[PDB]
């Protein structure tokens, strides 16, 4: 009703601008943004701003306007923030005030040129000697999911989302710097693979027409990264997007940004210290402090993370459990059923134990926590432990009740890797469509030999969630997946 | 072959290492890499190295060995380069030399701990007080396509490809640094879109199971990035991978790295000077000079690039052309046929002129050259010129006979964009499967209004080709697409 009246009115105004000339001038140039004028002239008296004649030009969206009849006050908005404009009838060229400015609408992109002063409240404002219309907005300035469908409106309105994504950029940059300072080289491994691997999930399938070849979207860079380690890049990492067919969730998006790093001649303890130093560095550089407020909790990243094994977490958060039930398939299956887990025919003992850990523990790990000693069945790419060959040297890394990152001592054994891939093929035959495939090339690389290597990966979106006080992954991803 | 016999021999050795204990020790740590020891102690004679007892430990692949019977010489290779080891029988623990060292094979991953000295030739060497086998290579040390299929072998053998990809990493880092210094914010936009756009090519199609939605792989970030410029991020860029269904060519890969930047309140001339400053800066920082040797040519990036229009290039590289034939559909179609272009029913006049430019000109542009004044038919997202509504303000930027990047003043007109989208849908209906789709959401964003904006994009792989003296894109991409 009233919205379509605005649409017709503004549309007819744009058409009138077409009538008389150029309605889309691209020639306007600005020498300043609001955040710069604030970061410089915020604390200066109107006496110093009057003696120094400082002319600036800015451009942005017109957010608010108050017309007082030959003097008007405008709120202008650009990347850095808001700056205030003083629009005077007799301080502009003839007719600009009455025949142009007063006919503009909120949301139109304009630009202004004037001298700096401060109002009676001490606010920095630009007395306008020139004002003109760069673009005419056809819709006026702006349920809970509409923020995610049209993110431009969310960015225009709420500054919390703006700060969230700016913080995301700053965090990514700080991560690249923290990795480079330690001697790691950032690479680009294929995003489209013939054989997907490196994790367990449903891959996306597409078709390459020129080669008539069905290819999968990457579920993990892992195998190609370790191939590059065989090549002799012994400190390597990739921060890039992986694709999984799983589905939408608060913690899940079909395409997400992940970091995977690998350093030779190290084990997973080095990656524990590397993780703690990573979060301490991002906490100090990105925000203010090692103490980060998240929801109803406070994370202290100057404090070492809590370390537990998987069985220690199961027994910790379910003390009534008999730990002998985890040494037998039938008792473990009965236990998992008692929790409410639906067991699959393809599941072995280790998988049942791990799922029991998922239902019992994961939701209770709030403070940052490392979970170690995973079974070999659910860790096909991880190095076997020396004392207990049925478990691998591995850890998953949890913050705020969700898995953040994953790291392990990589398995450089060729025959063992091939055999566990065989097990994964058997599992895929048994109905588990998240199971990996058999990759013969990676086995060949391991036969050319892979130095003892540790490797880590971290879902970046989860991390930025933790640092922005954002409780949904949709708040931290610019254009997440929707449900039409 | 004799290769398989040695392979079985190494496998038997590895099994013997399983028999007597741990065959995959991960506990060895190194405090130095070869490039560090070279960057420090290369300038010191054996007199200074004798007074200072400097003990270092290194680890890496054993490339060469000469066993002289209680004295041996080993070349060790790691990330930073090669370093030489002096393995003495009586300088190691008992049995290490005879029962272990002499049984190792070339390519095995080892580690050494010793004191620094210089041989009679001045070579920096590590006298080994300890040596042990970290990983046992099951296959011995290694043109055509083998380099591309197995890249660990290429990186192990050829030191040229190594520093090719290292130069790639350093270039990418320098590009992010060069963009951040100018106020651009790096951004992540979807890799999977419901409606692909921003370019013309066959997209990859896949299926999301949870949403029962068929989705396309990104052919360009453009639409989402400009959406974010509407949101108020007025300097944005994305360096990330785009997917197109094309084929394997010298200049083509199905998945390739792209940079797309957008700055509001600017036109394409600002992007021309931005590009020249970009290549001059990268050339000075990475290669130490403005003059870059590529093949048989020398590019000078301290020199401004050559500027031509499209018709000026058609007439320059085909002077017998009558430029009136490009103003009429039948004359232009007959002309393109005379060149050998196969015209399609969906092609209009501007398309014919652009394809004539491609056949006549592109292969002849060796020195960096800007080509301006593109027709609106092949530039649906570009702002129309003021004097000639049938052409748009746009340029494509060529080096070494290939296209590198393209940039234009973006089209902020909503109705015009809608109409050009309509024409692209008509083109798809007319048989052209590279034509775009109709994106209603982007039109909606343009109706919320997009400030006057200029935008650019650059194939990164082509650029790294120019800076590595690589004449195929396969040399500059770690794992390119192969033919099974
Ligand atoms: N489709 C779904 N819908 C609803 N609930 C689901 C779900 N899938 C799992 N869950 C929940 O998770 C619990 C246990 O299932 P898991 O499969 O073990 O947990 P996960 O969160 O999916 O981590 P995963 O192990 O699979 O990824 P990876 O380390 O290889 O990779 C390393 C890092 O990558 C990140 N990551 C993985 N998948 C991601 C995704 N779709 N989106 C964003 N980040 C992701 C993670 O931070 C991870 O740490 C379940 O009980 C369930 O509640
Ligand atoms: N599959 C094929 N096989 C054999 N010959 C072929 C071929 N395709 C084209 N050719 C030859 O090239 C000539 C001209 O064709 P064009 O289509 O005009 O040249 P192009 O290299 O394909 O640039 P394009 O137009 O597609 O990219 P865009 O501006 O959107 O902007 C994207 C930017 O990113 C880069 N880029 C685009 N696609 C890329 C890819 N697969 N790999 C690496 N970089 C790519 C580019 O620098 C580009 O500027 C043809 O006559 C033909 O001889
Ligand atoms: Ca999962
Ligand atoms: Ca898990
Ligand atoms: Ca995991
Ligand atoms: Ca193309
Ligand atoms: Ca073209
Ligand atoms: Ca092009």
């Amino acid at each position: 009703i009233d919205f379509n009246d605005e649409l017709r009115n503004r549309r007819e105004k744009l058409a009138a601008l077409r009538q008389q000339g150029v309605a889309f001038p691209n020639d306007f140039r600005r020498d300043h943004t609001s955040d710069q004028l604030h970061e410089e002239f915020d604390a200066k008296d109107n006496q110093e701003l009057e003696s120094l004649n400082i002319e600036v030009s800015v451009a942005g969206r017109m957010m608010t306007r108050r017309i007082m009849g030959k003097a008007s006050f405008v709120t202008l908005q650009d990347v850095g923030g808001r700056i205030q404009l003083y629009v005077a009838r007799d301080s502009l060229p003839e007719g600009v005030y009455n025949d142009q400015f007063k006919k503009w609408d909120l949301g139109d992109i304009i630009g202004a040129r004037g001298t700096l002063f401060k109002t009676q409240t001490g606010e920095l404002s630009i007395h306008c000697t020139e004002l003109r219309l760069l673009d005419k907005a056809l819709r006026p300035l702006p349920d809970q999911e509409v923020r995610y469908r049209q993110r431009y409106l969310d960015l225009i309105a709420n500054d919390k989302s703006r700060q969230t994504f700016v913080v995301r950029s700053k965090i990514l940059a700080a991560i690249r710097q923290f990795m480079v300072a330690r001697g790691f080289m950032e690479v680009e491994t294929p995003m489209m693979q013939v054989i997907p691997g490196g994790a367990s999930a449903r891959p996306f399938i597409t078709h390459h027409n020129a080669l008539d070849l069905d290819m999968y979207l990457r579920i993990a860079p892992e195998l190609y990264l370790k191939r590059l380690v065989v090549g002799g890049f012994e400190r390597v990492f990739e921060i890039n997007r992986n694709f999984r067919n799983e589905g939408i969730s608060v913690r899940h998006n079909p395409e997400f940004t992940m970091m995977e790093l690998y350093m030779a001649y190290a084990d997973y303890h080095d990656l524990i210290e590397l993780t703690e130093s990573l979060f301490r560095t991002l906490a100090q550089e990105v925000l203010g402090t090692t103490k980060v407020t998240y929801g109803e909790h406070v994370f202290d990243f100057g404090k070492p993370f809590e370390k537990l094994t998987m069985r220690e977490a199961i027994k910790k958060y379910r003390p009534e459990t008999d730990m002998a039930d985890l040494d037998n398939f039938d008792a473990a299956k009965a236990l998992a059923e008692s929790i409410g887990i639906t067991v699959e025919k393809s599941w072995g003992l280790g998988r049942i134990v791990t799922e029991i850990f998922d239902e019992v523990a994961e939701a209770h790990l709030i403070q940052p926590t490392f979970i170690t000693e995973y079974p070999a069945e659910v860790s096909p790419l991880a190095r076997r432990n020396d004392v207990n060959p049925e478990i691998t040297d591995r850890f998953e890394f949890f913050i705020g009740g969700r898995e953040i990152g994953n790291g392990f001592s990589e398995l450089n054994d060729a025959e063992d890797q091939a055999e566990r891939f065989q097990e994964q093929v058997n599992a895929k035959a048994a109905g588990d469509d998240e199971a990996m495939f058999y990759d013969e090339d990676y086995v060949t690389a391991l036969e050319y030999g892979l130095p003892p290597t540790a490797g880590l990966g971290i879902g970046i979106d989860r991390m930025i969630m933790l640092f922005t006080n954002s409780h949904t992954i949709r708040d931290v991803i610019l254009f997440p997946a929707m449900r039409p």
